[PDB]
Parts: structure tokens; sequence; C-alpha cells
RNA sequence: AUUGAAAGUUCAAAGCUUAGAUACCCUGGAGGGAAACCAGACUUAACAC
């Protein structure tokens, strides 16, 4: 745990940037404006989030089968790159 | 009974292309195979007297 005034640039230095290009396919050249970059947060990164559900019935149902068997899931897009894939560690379990 | 309810910034996309660790560059300069050293030492034996 940091100092938040460094601790921004430590986390915003653990960001991944990418250049990311579109290539002809014949002749193995760079097509004209293919050029950009992307930022990712990297494997191991852990987000905290809650969900909160009203009293209604089918909410029992879902919280009791819909969630328990929720371990992993796609968030976010870019997922042909294989990125978006995510753990959900319910923290009515685990600690 | 909330200017509310509902709605995935998602999809396609190669950090690639061209590109010689090359060019110039004396293992050279200085440095006595020298220094020391006796071709020498000594006669002995035998019998006669």
């Amino acid at each position: 745990v940091l100092e938040d005034s460094i601790g921004r640039e430590v986390i915003n230095r653990s960001l991944i940037r990418v250049r990311r290009i579109r290539i002809d396919r014949d002749k193995k050249v760079v097509e004209t404006g293919g050029l950009w970059s992307e930022e990712y947060v990297p494997m191991k990164t852990i987000f905290f989030s809650v969900l909160l559900g009203k009293e209604s019935k089918e909410s029992a149902i879902f919280a009791s089968c819909i969630l328990r068997n929720l371990r992993y899931v796609i968030l976010g897009g870019k997922e042909t790159i294989g990125k978006g894939i995510v753990e959900l560690r319910w923290v009515k379990d685990v600690i």
C-alpha cells in the first residue's frame, strides 16, 4: 500500500501500452494509417465490485444457482486477441 | 413512488518495411650470452751398496 503520489506513478507504469498495426496481406507492408496504441490492464490485476439485489424471488434463485456456478467470464473488448478473461471471486466463501 | 426504465465502447486490424559492427590501425620501442675459473699436481718402486 503506497502513498498516493508515488502510487499513481507506480500504477500508471504498471499498465501495458501497446502499439498495433494493420499489415497488407499481400506485400507485408503496413497499410496507410494503420497505426494506433491501446492500453491494457495486466494479468493478475484485481478489481473490486459489488452486486446488489432486491428481495424478489427470482433474485434468490439467481444468487443460488446462477452465481455459484460463475467463476470465469469475458469482460471488455478485444476478446479475439485473448483480452478479457476474468475470474470472479465472491467474498462470501474466501475470507 | 427518482427528468425515470432498458443499452457490454463493441467489431475488423501482425510494430511491420528497408538497413553488412563496418571504416582507419606494423606486437612495436628499449635491452652486450655475458660473469667467475692456474692444463695443473707429484715422483715412486726394485735390488746392489
